């Protein structure tokens, strides 16, 4: 139940920007398809993200998420998830993404 | 180098609002004491934040606010700082804090 610093230090935590979503019907939970630019030191990023509950796509362009990106990928339907994006979790399949509370650059790290 | 899941898993991420911001410097450095309500179950915690770049005590009041507390306590500033509060780092010394995108209840889970 206890972690150290050192176990957060492992991560890659990153901004990106929404620059892609699209409803991903295949997906057995809802989900939707986001491309993410995390600068270029880290690339575009593709994530499936259960978000539907609160989420369109038209209203995801352009915003700032908070992802891990150091993760190995996980395949869902043939779509490859390469970041896994942060939100806080109020209920079961319920997501309110995580921002940086002002414009920060794409692949500013977080700590 | 790469992470896993569970290395994520490790860390308690937990939202929590800010009901208390005091100046309580370093020698060398400014900084911010806060006070952060994370909810019943968890309560009350403080923590020290070198966020005064950008942000002013008058300014963080109510401002929920996204935070590791599951660490050990380490002293700093003159008291047991017990929480790492997460922000965006652009530069020396600047922070751009997380928030949730829309309000949370305090004590919400980040996954």
């Amino acid at each position: 139940h206890m972690a150290v610093i050192d176990d957060f230090e492992k991560l890659d935590i990153r901004t990106g920007t929404i620059v892609k979503a699209e409803e991903f019907p295949e997906a057995r939970v809802p989900a939707i398809k986001l491309v993410i630019d995390f600068g270029t030191e880290i690339g575009i990023k593709q994530s499936s993200a259960q978000i539907t509950k609160r989420y369109k796509p038209e209203g995801l362009i352009n915003k700032q998420v908070i992802a891990v990106v150091n993760f190995p990928p996980r395949r869902i339907a043939g779509f490859k998830s390469e970041v896994l994006v942060l939100g806080g979790i109020p209920g079961q399949g319920d997501v309110v993404l995580l921002q940086p509370d002002q414009p920060v650059p794409n692949g500013t790290k977080i700590g």
